[PDB]
């Protein structure tokens, strides 16, 4: 188990425009276009991401090629982040995976702000900010996700995944 399959679990496929839990216009493995009402405006968001006019739908390769993109650009937002960095040095590599989860779907200016559990995280004690990442919007909005990554912080292993 990696990162990519992990997110590749959380996020699902899909090769036409959708609407994200939150109604926001996405496509491939996650990667919200924008959040703007506009079909049309999602459209276009998308042919200057793929660089062709795409008309709503693209290919497998086209969403892994977004994917790649997506994960390293948050791995290089946490190293880059004077919140996060020290989180991550902080933790052990299944763990590390947990915060890029939380990175690629809810923006380091969201991760930025569970100062609480970050707080906890990096002083290891899990049971304790597990209970407190779970007191969030985050939580009640998509609790099966949330549970998953919040199980992967608590134990420190791939069992939710499993
Ligand atoms: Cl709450
Ligand atoms: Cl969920």
């Amino acid at each position: 188990m990696n990162i990519f399959e992990m997110l590749r679990i959380d996020e699902g496929l899909r090769l036409k425009i959708y609407k994200d839990t939150e109604g926001y216009y996405t496509i491939g493995i996650g990667h919200l276009l924008t959040k703007s009402p506009s079909l049309n405006a999602a459209k276009s968001e998308l042919d200057k991401a793929i660089g062709r006019n795409c008309n709503g739908v693209i290919t497998k390769d086209e969403a892994e090629k977004l994917f790649n993109q997506d994960v390293d650009a948050a791995v290089r937002g946490i190293l880059r982040n004077a919140k996060l960095k020290p989180v991550y040095d902080s933790l052990d590599a299944v763990r590390r995976c947990a915060l890029i989860n939380m990175v690629f779907q809810m923006g380091e200016t969201g991760v930025a702000g569970f100062t609480n559990s970050l707080r906890m995280l990096q002083q290891k004690r899990w049971d304790e900010a597990a209970v407190n990442a779970a007191k969030s919007r985050w939580y009640n909005q998509t609790p099966n996700r949330a549970k998953r990554v919040i199980t992967t912080f608590r134990t420190g292993t791939w069992d939710a995944y499993k």
